């Protein structure tokens, strides 16, 4: 079963996209701030990081930032949830708007974790 770390300070977002990725079949990680989804990210190898980046204390592109710099981290994808030219120059692999499709947002998660080795 593979692992989504979900970073999101609102309780609403987080809901939807847990019951999403629930539904699909994933287990979720959960979090309201950047500085405490590096720890579990490194305390549970997630295998996609959906990163709120309009976080209140911190820029979900900087908590990208040490995520990237971090060798143990580096490889996992990060869906920046908001712009585009910024999350992708920031390291993340693909942005999500809101309000959100179901269907995008939903393919653009398995796009990147459902691949062969
Ligand atoms: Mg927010």
């Amino acid at each position: 079963t593979k692992k989504v770390l979900i970073v999101e300070d609102n309780e609403l977002n987080m809901k939807l996209f847990h019951d999403l990725l629930e539904a699909q079949g994933y287990e979720t990680l959960q979090t309201r701030e950047g500085l405490s989804a590096l720890s579990i990210a490194r305390e549970n190898k997630p295998d996609l990081i959906l990163m709120d980046i309009q976080l209140p204390e911190i820029s979900g592109l900087e908590v990208t930032k040490w995520l990237k710099e971090d060798d143990d981290l580096a490889h996992i994808p990060v869906v920046a949830v908001t712009d585009e030219e910024r999350i992708r120059e920031g390291g993340c692999e693909a942005y999500i708007s809101k309000p959100i499709s179901v269907v995008h947002f939903l393919e653009t998660i398995k796009r990147l974790l459902e691949r062969q080795p």
